[PDB]
């Protein structure tokens, strides 16, 4: 195995590549990039056992065919330490892959690629393409309201939905619930998954800004994302995920309107004041006026109030300003919609120009 | 006590007096500020006993003396969270501070100002004035050489030395050794402190970039700090320091010369494949050549090889590279100059054209 590339051709493979890997993976192989030469393609290769990222770069200079394994992070370090428009000659050599450039040389251990591990191949069952910024806002719209390291394993990821001619995203809690559809111009079957916590960030990571579409692949164990000459799988999360359909409220005939940056100014002012593990707000809506009162074991108190669109009866609800800020946060929107049923029923809140997004929370006794 | 002011007028201060690195108090009044209002001006103080920061706010809207401690995170989080030129009004109310813009409120704990720890009154001994820019470059040019949590605690602060009419700073951990000597135009009594590294951290902090220089003033166990309206007071450290004198080579008849980028560069590519824990690195150097070398236990390897001026004899000396890549970064300078002597003796590095700055480090036997 030889090739001779362009520093600057290998900078960005290599920081897509290097992103999936454990912390000494505890499988130190892990730690490795596989590199392979075959036609005229360099490929480099990471993964984590649970997803993995591929980089496909054109040699045009002379090239020799063959595989090894490298440590990801010093090859990336010795590339990108390299003065800019360095041409970087890579041969292996026995147990020992040889980069030179310049008068600076460089031998890496290696691990042999026929022991790097290769997830199985596997049949996509639904495809799609759709632009990278709407892959983008249906991630956003929505990761904040994943679950952490829940018992529950399917909620630690996010649920991925294709119906009719859209795709949907839902993330939830089991205290607060995200979801997003954009619609994206191509009739879908019916089909939904799971995509694991690292793998979300991993195809949110992909996304670049440029014209590059994403093309998708689902398989009943897989998902794959294809941009460029970039190529990211995924394993699926295997269980059933809640019916956001479930979720949102009955009967939200209650509707207050408001700014959505002095509302979320309001409540962050009042947070300070909200007792930090439990982060318990009080709101009190009265005619076309909310009012956000907090307090503390320490007894200390803020109180806010503002002027809103509201109609209906007065009512007092408690709510974990965190959960409502991040909703707030991820609207990103002139006003706000938030629907509201009774005092012991959770709260829908979406942009009040907009029904893609809906956020569902669950109102907190006090 | 009460007081009305512009928010903007409160930020700058608030962020001053709190002093980062405690995070974690002790006594539970040091986690609070003190407020003062006196003769028109409010004073805000932020402790952690062995140093304190004072800034005054010039108060001209109707004002009533008197003073309290308040939680200092939550008070200063209130302020930045309210709106751009918003007014801010506060009292004091029992054992609560109340703050009001607006049509938000809040009710502060507070700790009695009596009970807030007080720094004794001591006198000063010598005294100079000098431009903030020549404070920050003492600092930079020597603070990466202070020692972390060795036993010989002198070692764990900054020397700050008076003598002619220069101010100098120096810091070494027993293995490399940095010194920087500036004019100050003043003739100063020749005086030796050591500033603990708490201290140079607050120090550095409170450089702005504006046109209010220092005025400094050193007693027998303090150090104070006027910049403006700020103030800083540290206690110092009781011991006697290393005379830099002493550790600066004998005389060094070889002399390098090399870019500093160049030099840099190479050495931070092979530090890469030297060992984590000793980083050794060997240089050859040869008639006008510098021939770095690194290797690890896994029998990884690096070499560089670079055009420098040099025409003494040849040597192998061993370093540990990041005392080398310290140097180097903190020179930001063209070219630089190595001073040799032999292969067990300790090397001294400085600018090539200024000799402001002197740094030794001594060789490891690899
Ligand atoms: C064996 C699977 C058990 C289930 N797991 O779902 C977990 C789950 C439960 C509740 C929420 C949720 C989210 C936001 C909210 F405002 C109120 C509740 C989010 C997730 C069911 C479920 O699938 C239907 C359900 C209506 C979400 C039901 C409730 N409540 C359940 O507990
Ligand atoms: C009781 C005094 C303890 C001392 N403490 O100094 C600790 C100390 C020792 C060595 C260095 C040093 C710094 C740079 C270098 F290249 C080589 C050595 C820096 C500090 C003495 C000392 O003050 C004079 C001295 C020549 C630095 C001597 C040595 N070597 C000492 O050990």
């Amino acid at each position: 195995m030889k090739f001779t590339v362009e520093r600057e051709h290998l900078l960005k493979p290599l920081q897509q590549v290097s992103g999936p890997l454990g912390g000494r993976p505890t499988l130190p192989i892990l730690g490795n990039l596989l590199l392979q030469v075959a036609d005229g393609t360099l490929s480099l290769t990471g993964t984590d056992l649970e997803m993995e990222m591929v980089a496909r770069v054109a040699l045009v200079q002379p090239h020799e065919p063959g595989a090894t394994t490298v440590p990801a992070r010093k090859f990336f370090d010795i590339c990108r330490g390299l003065p800019e428009g360095a041409e970087i000659a890579v041969q292996l050599e026995g147990e020992r892959m040889l980069v030179r450039s310049g008068r600076s040389r460089f031998s890496l251990s290696t691990l042999p690629a026929a022991d790097f591990p290769n997830l199985d191949d596997w049949q996509s069952e639904v495809e799609f393409t759709l632009p990278q910024a709407t892959m983008k806002r249906l991630i956003e719209a929505t990761q904040f309201s994943m679950a952490h390291q829940d018992v529950r394993y399917y909620l630690n990821g996010m649920l991925f939905e294709t119906e009719g001619e859209e795709l949907r995203t839902v993330a939830t809690d089991g205290h607060r619930l995200a979801v997003c559809s954009m619609p994206i111009g191509q009739s879908l079957p019916s089909h939904s998954v799971i995509v694991p916590r690292k793998g979300v960030i991993e195809l949110m990571r992909m996304l670049d800004g440029g014209d590059n579409p994403l093309r998708v692949q689902i398989g009943s164990n897989n998902i794959r994302a294809h941009v460029g000459d970039f190529i990211f799988t995924s394993k699926l999360v295997d269980g059933r995920f809640p019916d956001y359909r479930r979720v949102l409220p009955k009967n939200p005939d209650k509707h207050l309107e408001a700014g959505c940056d002095l509302l979320k100014q309001a409540f962050a002012r009042a947070a300070i004041l909200s007792n930090e593990k439990f982060r318990g707000v009080r709101l009190y809506v009265s005619e076309n006026q909310l009012k956000i009162t907090a307090n503390n074991p320490e007894q200390e108190e803020a109180e806010e109030i503002l002027d809103v669109t509201y109609s209906g009866a007065e009512m007092e609800i408690g709510f974990n300003v965190s959960y409502v800020l991040d909703v707030l946060n991820a609207l990103k929107c002139e006003n706000v919609r938030m629907m509201l049923t009774d005092s012991v029923s959770s709260v829908q809140i979406e942009d009040a120009a907009s029904q893609s997004a809906a956020y569902v929370v669950m109102p907190m006794r006090l």
